[PDB]
């Protein structure tokens, strides 16, 4: 998450030329013939001590900035001091108000590498505003900065501000008439860089009424049947088809962390036949390695563990009456998995004492299963949800 | 997560070339993807990619592997991907739909 | 908000050049040097009623 | 789209979730605790004054 005035990839990269040129200076007419060996990018631009340069950043979508970055270096290893980088925002009237500054001259290199800082404290953006990330370089030893630019094309918008005197550079509130003049004589465009390194994560959270025509495109659907999926009829999801076999479906939006609460009401369940195994998942791969899988029947109830094609029974517990609404987390405290029917604690739980279920970025996903065998298809289920409990 | 033979479909002629995935792998936002044309072929006619010149100084994002082995590799270690980028010199156009 | 066929920032702005060129139509073969003052941008097209 | 009827935004949080979010700025004078979120219902981090 970030907003950059132009590209990244155009710092990080350059075009290939191609083509041939025109008529010469003097001399022998000659036309040069175009190649690889030709490369277009962006140029670099010396700047004195106090002379500022800045450009205009929009904002995609509204967040909280920490950090900005750009790509400058040192033209002698000579010590600097000094060099500011600072972030304007831009009024209805087009003034620009400073809301926060940094040094910088501490990490500069003399090599071009990108410079990132982190402001002093968080500044609220929103989609809209403009803002400007100004370089002022106001040393004392005297050398000169190299900011990598790109070359601006006359007769189109001014949208980069630069300013020559010591009083401007300083300057921390720019009125309209100075930002007019400093648009008009600005000749550069640098390259600027507002980010969101860092953020205070939420815990995602989704549901489903499973009340529409087609299961949508939310659910990733993988079926050991071969052309039939989980089929949503009624309201209700339910094993498509004829065929004997298990259909699975894997929410495409993960979680936050390793905990992970999901819950679904188990509908005409009482009236399955034999072997009927239907519920939840949770702690489900992207490509379904290993998953933790919460079968019910008419009968009982049980946790399984591993891949879809053979699962590994680790717990039962003989119930009765399951058409409820079924829920079943995770604690990561004591690394157990325990079940709760219609909010009672029915007994099931599950302590994984030899670490068998990996936790990790690659393993917060969640879902339902279905299985039909014996000409009987197991329950329907409705109300899916899947959450990071606190 | 995903490979595809393409030699069939492909022209001399520098045309895009599109193919189905076995199955569909699910992304998210914040991930990375990399898109890794192998050409291990047999006959040895040599295949020309369309690139972009990178450009040095900036990040390296791009991998490149000569060995056979290096070619063949289905799950890539930290250090071979670093050592890939280092070495790389181009960056492809690649597209996942 | 808006829809473009392409960036705005190409409309506006162009970039640098660099590098060396190729081999010469005639006369001694040479190779110039290029620099910032040659520009990339898109090009104008003149069009009749 | 140069002019929009502009509705009137508003937004609605339950804080029934288990850490404070990126939604809100936190902005203290203890320093290192904000508010946060237990039991459902914000509250003042910490025991400092």
């Amino acid at each position: 998450t970030a907003f950059v005035t132009f590209p990244e990839m155009f710092c990080d990269w350059g075009f290939a030329l191609g083509g041939t040129t025109g008529a010469q200076s003097t001399g022998t007419a000659h036309t040069h013939t175009l190649n690889t060996d030709g490369l277009a990018a962006l140029q670099i631009q010396i700047l004195p001590a106090g002379y500022a340069i800045g450009g205009y950043i929009g904002i995609s979508d509204t967040t909280i900035v920490d950090t900005i970055a750009m790509k400058m270096y040192k033209e002698t290893s000579s010590a600097i001091n000094n060099v500011y980088l600072e972030v304007f925002r831009e009024d209805s009237t087009g003034a620009l108000t400073s809301v926060g500054s940094v040094d910088v001259s501490g990490q500069l290199t003399t090599a071009s590498d990108y410079v990132e800082a982190t402001l002093p404290a968080g500044v609220i953006v929103n989609a809209g505003e403009r803002y400007v990330v100004r370089m002022r370089n106001a040393t004392t030893v005297g050398n000169r900065v190299g900011v990598s630019v790109m070359k601006e094309l006359v007769g189109g918008r001014e949208l980069s501000i630069r300013t020559e005197t010591a009083t401007d550079s300083n300057k921390t509130f720019y009125t309209p008439s100075e930002v007019l003049t400093a648009q008009g004589v600005s000749v550069i465009m640098p390259w600027a860089m507002m980010a969101a390194k860092n953020l205070a994560t939420t815990d995602q959270s989704f549901s489903d009424d499973f009340n529409r025509s087609a299961m949508g495109g939310l659910w990733f659907l993988k079926s050991d049947t071969g052309t039939n999926q989980v089929g949503v009829s009624g309201g209700r999801a339910a094993f498509s088809g004829l065929t004997d076999g298990n259909q699975n479906a894997l929410y495409i939006r993960p979680t936050a962390g390793d905990k992970q609460w999901v819950e679904a009401t188990l509908y005409e369940t009482g009236i399955a036949a034999s072997g009927a195994r239907e519920g939840l998942l949770m702690h489900a791969n992207r490509d379904l390695s290993q998953v933790v899988y919460l079968g019910v029947n008419l009968n009982t109830a049980k946790i399984y563990t591993g891949p879809w094609n053979s699962l590994t029974e680790r717990a039962s517990v003989s119930t009765t009456g399951n058409d409820v609404l079924w829920q079943m987390y995770f604690d990561p405290a004591t690394a157990a998995y325990t079940v709760l029917k219609n909010g009672q604690a029915s007994g099931l739980t599950w302590t994984d004492s030899g670490s068998v279920v990996a936790h990790g970025p690659n393993y917060r996903f969640g879902g339902l299963r279905i299985s039909r065998a014996t000409f009987f298809n197991a329950g329907r289920i409705d109300n899916w949800t899947l959450k990071d409990w606190a």
